[PDB]
């Protein structure tokens, strides 16, 4: 694998041992062999549990997630999908790694398919080997792959709300459950029925993720609401998958604004890293799929892939070379490579927007290609009338820089600064001026 100009597919079925077994042999052939390598995890909470497979190896972790002190001679580093690709697109020098490996390669958020984009464009190149680990790689078509124990999978109603009756399987069950729902919002509805009920519930999501993941280890609980943030490595005890099949897909709609069109159909891969929860000890066959919806493939005409193409064309790569997306996954988007390729000031302001503004990529290449500077914020409240965000049902006020009330109307929308109440407060924030 680790032969230049090669690009593999570590394709094995989840909980085969591709991160605590197979990754360490590969980090010490890399060690060996005196390959520069980088070791790419989803999230902070992986990045914590390679620390924990690679335990004694040479390995510079660049992340607070991990409290370890630096020799200074390691030739491999660690860091997060999103951090790779946060540092490619500021002025900072990034090693140019003759082995890049992905950990759950098949991550779908912008930086990640970015961060595919350009490893493979330079293995394509001839310049460095590539490792993608992932057990359901771009284009999979099966949502019901091996285990290490046999799965007893149902096609079921699942609810999308409270109930009062219908669904006693759902509470009649006395183990621990994950149960993927579409959305923030839609998680909180079902997690207020469950606790009625009786029910001890941890929410995940992505803001809330690192916290609230510890309190899966730390006390007792019944049920874990997710959004598919938990399709990213992260493991649990639990003997049942509560499945809506269900996910919210972000659409650029007239190329002028951003919907949370939904909630539809997830795709194979997803379904299949769903399912992916439970039936990892071979020791407890039995574990239960139960699965409300069919799949879909949402991935085609998905902003996702858009934005990684504005991350991409603002990335140098050599002189005015632009990195291609990984070839199965570059059809998902109709664009023209180096089309959001911005001028220097513009592209410092596109970064800013994402990193400290912690806007969508999508928001922020608006914003940054109109010419608007950082901290200027008018553009939160000269949009047209039908641009007005709503909070309990009554328009959004904010006092700005100014010390003027404002209703919030933001020029160009994107439905992600408001799909739940802490988004919404962020926007806020930034509105105001206070970050
Ligand atoms: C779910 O979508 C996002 O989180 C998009 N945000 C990003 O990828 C940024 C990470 C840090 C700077 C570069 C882009």
């Amino acid at each position: 694998m680790l032969k230049k100009k090669q690009l593999t597919v570590l394709d094995l079925h989840p909980g085969a041992g591709k991160t605590r077994r197979v990754l360490p042999e590969i980090v010490r052939e890399a060690i060996k062999k005196r390959l520069r390598t980088v070791i790419l995890a989803p999230t902070r909470v992986v990045a914590a549990e390679m620390e924990e497979a690679l335990r004694g190896l040479p390995v510079r972790y660049m992340t607070t997630a991990v409290n370890v002190t630096h020799s200074g001679t390691e030739i491999v580093d660690l860091m997060c999908h999103a951090t790779f690709t946060s540092r490619l697109l500021q002025p900072i020098r990034v090693p140019n790694y003759n082995l890049n490996i992905m950990d759950e390669a098949h991550f779908t958020d912008p930086s990640s398919i970015a961060a595919r984009g350009y490893i493979s464009t330079r293995v394509e190149m001839g310049e460095a080997a590539a490792i993608f680990m992932t057990a359901t790689p771009p284009g999979t078509r099966d949502a019901f792959p091996d285990s290490n124990s046999p799965i007893m999978d149902t096609e079921v109603e699942v609810p999308e709300r409270a109930w009062s009756s219908g669904f006693d399987w759902v509470t009649d069950h006395s183990g621990k459950t994950v149960w993927f729902v579409p959305s923030v919002r839609n998680g909180n509805e079902i997690a207020a029925c469950l606790t009625k009920a009786g029910k001890r519930v941890i929410q995940l999501s992505r803001k809330t993720f690192e916290t609230e993941f510890q309190k899966t280890k730390n006390q007792e609980w019944d049920f874990v609401i997710t959004t598919d943030i938990s399709e990213m490595g992260a493991n649990f005890k639990a003997d049942r998958v509560i499945d809506s099949r269900r996910c919210l897909k972000p659409v650029i709609l007239d190329g002028e604004r951003v919907i949370l069109a939904g909630p539809m159909p997830v795709t194979h891969a997803s379904a299949a890293q769903r399912r992916g929860r439970i039936g990892r000890n071979p020791n407890k066959p039995g574990d239960e799929y139960m699965y409300g919806g069919g799949c879909a493939e949402t991935d085609e005409g998905h902003a996702h892939w858009l934005e990684a193409r504005m991350l991409l064309d603002n990335i140098y790569l050599q002189d005015g070379l632009i990195a291609s997306l990984y070839r199965p996954e570059a059809d998902k988007v109709a664009a023209i490579e180096g089309e959001f390729k911005l001028r220097t000031e513009q592209r410092k302001t596109f970064v800013e927007l994402m990193k400290r503004g912690d806007l969508p990529v999508w928001l922020a290449y608006q914003v940054a290609s109109a010419g608007i500077t950082y901290t200027d914020r008018r553009w939160c409240f000269d949009g047209t009338t039908n641009n007005t965000i709503m909070e309990d049902s009554v328009p959004a006020e904010v006092w700005t820089k100014y010390g003027e009330k404002r209703v919030l109307k933001p020029r160009w929308m994107d439905a992600r600064v408001c799909s739940d109440h802490a988004a919404l407060k962020s926007f806020k924030e930034f509105a105001a001026g206070k970050r």
